[PDB]
């Protein structure tokens, strides 16, 4: 079956736990850690699991 895998754009690893998706860029996501490192600063992001 089709499964949409969420891969972190900061570490290239699959996002588990909390997903920080950019509201500006189409289809851009960070894991909780890369988000903690403050990557992709200038864009607003949605925070949800
Ligand atoms: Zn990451
Ligand atoms: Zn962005």
């Amino acid at each position: 079956g089709e499964e949409e895998d969420v891969i972190c754009d900061g570490c290239n690893g699959p996002v588990v736990g909390t997903r920080y998706k950019c509201s500006v860029c189409p289809d851009y996501d960070l894991c909780s850690v890369c988000e903690g490192k403050g990557l992709h600063r200038g864009h607003t992001k949605l925070a949800f699991p």
